[PDB]
């Protein structure tokens, strides 16, 4: 065995400096550093092909023995619902519901593509149908007239028309500002979503779907609120207009929740008795549309259903730039929720299965995706959570099961589109209801998070709040900016310790924690684990002389007392020696006569211009009252911050630096020894 | 002398905890924690007067013999100053004239009973004025007629009481917010404004104010514009109209300000020859009104002069609450930006001189001026930069220099306010401008801080720039932010250095710095000075597998494609053994075989979830490949953030903590020279 022994002399910052010679570094110019990327050998182009097209990897490398099974499964169980999420969120958006099955066909074909991440359901996403139909109705109210040939039985066909407008506009220009954003390297910012932050994001915004699902339930009309408060004007406005509801479509609603409740505990009870989980939406559709073809209850009760579908796909259609000026806003805060969200399920999808995604791919993708889709009249969409997890739950390994959904919806579009005209609305809300559940159950990280971290906590129920009360568009923003000022609360807020010297070792630790720690007699230690920059002098100066109990103003005004009361270019030395007389001593209150005190360094990473006039007027003031002060600890980058301010213009205060607690201590120790050898 | 020397066991964790037993703590109940604040001892009384009151303080201690001098000099200096500035900000404010002199005496005597910092000349202020102008235009404008028995020949009388009684609204909601902040202790808050955003904003507020003197200077008439982008609008404005300008008001003004800069110059270089310098603005405000006086300037050029002037005070006026839902926004911003600004002299005057002040009480102080100021007929103002500064530079000790001035400014309100009722506007155009030279000088800081430390110099300008463009009232909250998110954009740049041993030493630095440093074959040591947290952690990922060279995926890769070439409750090991053959091993590429890499936590300040999870991926990866990984420096706060996360559920992972860097070298050469003992 061997045991820990070092014999060296006490290393100062001068002492330390004439043992070590600076090393000369090799400049690399600004224009050889660019030359090197323009080789474009045929690997250099093989990568890049790679990286914008992933398809061209992941296609080739197809294990077909374990993957075929998994993706046929995974691909099936997220188109069969995909569908009827597709018709809901359709509806949420204030468009006709054949948009739905539009926009959750061409942007799946894309990203199956031009997508990284192999485990997510792209698709139409509620909240950004909600953002949307707040915008369309915003545009477009319900009190426009054209008289363009129509007679006075309007069907309010060319309001729906300008809204389809209006939402292809804004997903067209959400669409290039994606783009824009992803070939300028923009998408590194998507680091700065805690996971706490993207739960009680995604928990408030399943609470503002399933609030905005009960009007849709009840069978109740409603006019849609949009913006700040508009969770709770919606639920007062539902609760006063529910004396008005439908029956039949709140049964059909609750048999159907009551249903999928069932059939969902079922599976997951007997999970080991399946071989691939049943499709328990497409049953649910089945029943209510067999139900309601039955007994006709768009009008023996009027009961509302999804409406027509009609068939068949549509050319492009060039759209126009006459809605930016009105809707550049909201297109910009759509791209930027729906990257957030897609970036933050992508992120931990790869984590759980171990690989890597790219967040700039990502926004390429998606900005491509939105602005084809616009082209090919699909509003704007993102990643779908409950559907991404379904997806992946069941067996989801590449994205062809992506492009399975996307083939049978089109199948559904081309051929049986007319089969779902009379599914009753209940149908598909409690669809939405019982498939957020999951993320309803997120509340169990309050306790949580209580226990574990309170910082995260507090981060939580700031993000929670700001989301549910104020719109989903700026409750983001102020979560992030409130998520980073929590590292200058933490800043703001460290643990000042004084340290003792454990014996016969030099292992320093706080004093008041271990009942061994011993402290070196007239000598004082104090450490900040936390930057001395602008916002932190002040506390850490007022730490200092509260905590060490070595106040020098105090000891100045107590001098003073005695005085009164008995009574009846070169530079000047840093410490000031006491011209206190000895006959006033025993005037003096006693005291623990601390003669040096060591400051740790070795947890400050950075200090700044304040911080460098802080530590100077401690220095000077300390020497005033004849009190040596050594830093202990100061790393390189803190010895270049105090260098290149005007902290080392006397040279006298180079010998101060030290290189640990234990050197500062025998330094001080033996100039203490050496002054009492030239006393007598 | 003493050389240092420690011989002692391996310290890793739990060795030294075992050497440990925890204190026990004295817990203080929050019950017996108030109890003690209820003593009411005559010295705590005492004590809370002398804060609320500081009048009790510093005046019986006056030290006559050394303050009467300076004091009444001070005094006579600042007021005759005090008077044009007063003038010229209640032209700004569009206010009659005498709105000023009522402005510049209440709330001094009132500072000079409740206010803590001794050097600063309360009184009123260009950029509040200039807010308070705004928004009485903005409220008032030009176009409002009054039926109350007045003829054709308006004279704007009605228009220029209301917009008084706007400004007193106001002023008097700014004061009641100020106070109940002041109530609240959030003059806390004061320690975020740091010195480089104080010196931008106040250099953008003095461009602002000069571009607003434009047009009184010139003479001609133009709108006034606030809000974003006031300045290169009024620029571009003035710029238009200077077709239209007055000759005469131009000459004077000019004249005035020539005879200003070689009045001050003068001074300057003749600083030693005086015993207290000659009050120049006096003399520029005397000759004006004697040349305009002499040659009847208002009407034989149209130069217009400052207009009547009614003497006697006003007894109090009761205002009305029936403007503060208009005006409640602008009210909070004018009470921001007083405190900031005043708090910031008041600071860096006490820091000059050796003191301190409160920043709780200068809000009360403010608030309770401002309010009662608002019943005597006054609008809302703060500390003056320009004024304090002369104040304290001919000799300023106590607050009773603005006593004298506000009882001067009392002489001239009621004596002789007639006698300046001629005094063209060009002369206070030019002595606000010449005044204000003291902040155009702070352009030296860009190229100090650029070769200081080019953070601040990036808070510099981003201040400048947001307060210069957009507003004076969101400038403010913009550079705060930017100041504040500069942290975080230092927390996400570190430096991540790896480490080399110097010879029979313990000094661990850089091996790319001094070229005696070596590096311990076998042993990768990785360093980076900021915490883990959130924002962070992939970054440091990255900077791991990148600088040490020891990536575990390509090591997989590698193995893999050897592997590929040759062909033709208890928990597992935390690191599994290289189970690679050693003839596989003749196919496997060359490498340092580092089989130890050493992490530096000793500038770790804390770690949260996310990198936990990312420590615990990076043990569990970097132990799969058959490397151990152990953590140096871990702080007692680290241990404790590892310990509530779900980090030490293994209680084998408890052993890979140490002490030291030398000890974690020490342990791993120790386990490696055990394990090949028993390998033979
Ligand atoms: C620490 C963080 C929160 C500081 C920055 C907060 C900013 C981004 C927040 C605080 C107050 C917010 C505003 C509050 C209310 C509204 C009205 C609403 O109809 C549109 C958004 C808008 C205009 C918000 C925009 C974002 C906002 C200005
Ligand atoms: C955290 C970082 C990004 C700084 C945030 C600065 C925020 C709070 C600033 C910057 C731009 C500001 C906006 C600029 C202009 C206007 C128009 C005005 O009629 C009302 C206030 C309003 C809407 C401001 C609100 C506050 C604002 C949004
Ligand atoms: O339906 C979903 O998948 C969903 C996901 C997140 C938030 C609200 C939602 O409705
Ligand atoms: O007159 C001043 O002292 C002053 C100070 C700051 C900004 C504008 C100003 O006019």
């Amino acid at each position: 065995t061997q045991r820990y022994y070092v014999e060296r002399p006490i290393f100062s910052h001068p002492v330390l400096q004439e043992r070590l010679h600076t090393k000369d570094k090799v400049p690399d110019s600004i224009a050889d550093k660019l030359k090197q990327a323009f080789t474009c050998t045929p690997k250099k182009i093989r990568n890049i092909i790679y990286m914008f097209l992933p398809i061209t990897k992941w296609l080739p490398a197809y294990k077909f023995k374990e993957y075929v099974l998994g993706d046929l499964v995974s691909g099936i169980s997220t188109g069969v619902l995909q569908l009827p999420q597709g018709l809901a969120f359709a509806m949420l958006a204030a468009v006709p519901p054949i948009f739905g099955l539009y926009s959750s066909f061409y942007p799946v074909i894309m990203y199956c593509f031009l997508g990284t991440s192999r485990h997510i359901s792209i698709g139409p996403f509620a909240v950004i149908s909600l953002m949307i139909g707040g915008v369309a109705v915003r545009l477009v109210p319900d009190d426009i007239v054209i008289p363009g040939g129509v007679n006075a039985t309007n069907g309010t066909e060319a309001r729906d028309a300008l809204r389809v407008k209006v939402a292809m506009s804004v997903t067209l220009l959400s669409g290039i500002i994606q783009f824009c954003l992803g070939v300028c390297r923009f998408g590194f910012v998507a680091i700065y979503l805690t996971e706490p932050l993207v739960r009680g994001f995604t928990t408030a915004a399943a609470v503002h779907v399933f609030t905005s699902m009960l009007k849709y339930l009840f069978g109740v009309k409603t006019k849609r609120y949009s913006g700040i408060f508009s969770v709770v004007y919606s639920t007062v406005a539902v609760l006063q207009n529910v004396k008005n509801l439908n029956v039949c479509s709140l049964g059909v609603g609750l048999m159907v929740f009551g249903l999928l409740l069932g059939g969902k505990e079922f599976n997951e009870r007997f999970k080991e008795k399946l071989p691939a989980p049943i499709p328990l939406e497409f049953f649910a559709v089945v029943m209510g549309t067999g139900i309601s073809a039955g007994f006709n209850l768009k009008e023996s009760y009027n009961v509302d259903v999804v409406g027509t579908l009609p068939l068949g796909l549509l050319p492009p259609a060039n759209p126009d730039t006459s809605l930016f000026h009105l809707v550049y806003v909201d297109a910009i805060a759509i791209a930027i929720v729906g990257f957030s969200v897609t970036i933050s399920m992508a992120k931990t999808l790869a984590n759980k299965h171990g690989y890597q995604v790219d967040g700039n791919q990502e926004l390429i993708a998606l900005g491509l995706c939105n602005s084809i889709g616009s082209l090919f009249q699909t509003f704007s969409i993102s990643c779908s959570l409950s559907r991404s997890l379904v997806q992946e739950g069941t067996g989801g390994k590449t994205q062809l099961a992506g492009c399975l959904a996307s083939l049978m919806i089109l199948l559904v579009i081309l051929a049986t589109g007319f089969l779902f005209e009379s599914l009753p609305q209940a149908v598909l809300s409690a669809i939405v209801i019982v498939n957020l559940k999951g993320m309803f159950m997120q509340f169990s990280d309050l306790p949580f998070f209580w226990r574990t971290s309170k910082i995260e906590l507090t981060i939580w129920l700031t993000t929670f709040v700001s989301s549910l009360f104020l719109g989903l568009d700026y409750g983001l923003i102020t979560a992030v900016i409130i998520a980073l000022l929590t590292v200058i609360y933490r800043t703001q807020s460290p643990s000042y310790k004084v340290l003792g010297k454990l014996p016969e070792t030099d292992v320093y630790i706080d004093i008041d924690a271990y009942e061994e720690v011993k402290e070196i007699p007239g000598i004082k230690i104090f450490q900040i684990n936390a930057p001395i920059y602008y916002a932190n002098s002040d506390l850490y100066s007022n730490a200092l002389k509260r905590k060490t109990g070595v106040n020098p103003a105090v000891i100045m005004g107590a001098r003073r007392k005695a005085m009164r009361k008995y009574a009846k270019v070169k530079y000047p030395p840093i410490v000031i020696k006491s011209t206190f007389p000895e006959e006033m001593q025993r005037f003096m209150p006693p005291g623990d006569n601390v003669h040096t005190v060591i400051l740790d360094f070795t947890q400050v990473n950075f200090i700044d211009s304040v911080g460098v006039k802080t530590l100077a007027g401690i220095v000077k003031e300390y020497g005033d009252v004849g009190i040596y002060v050594y830093l202990a600890g100061c790393s390189a980058q803190v010895v270049n911050d105090l260098t290149r301010n005007r902290f080392f213009e006397n040279p006298a205060l180079w010998e101060l630096l030290f290189h640990s607690i234990h050197d500062a201590v025998l330094g001080s120790q033996l100039r203490e020894a050496l002054a009492e050898q030239e006393a007598s």
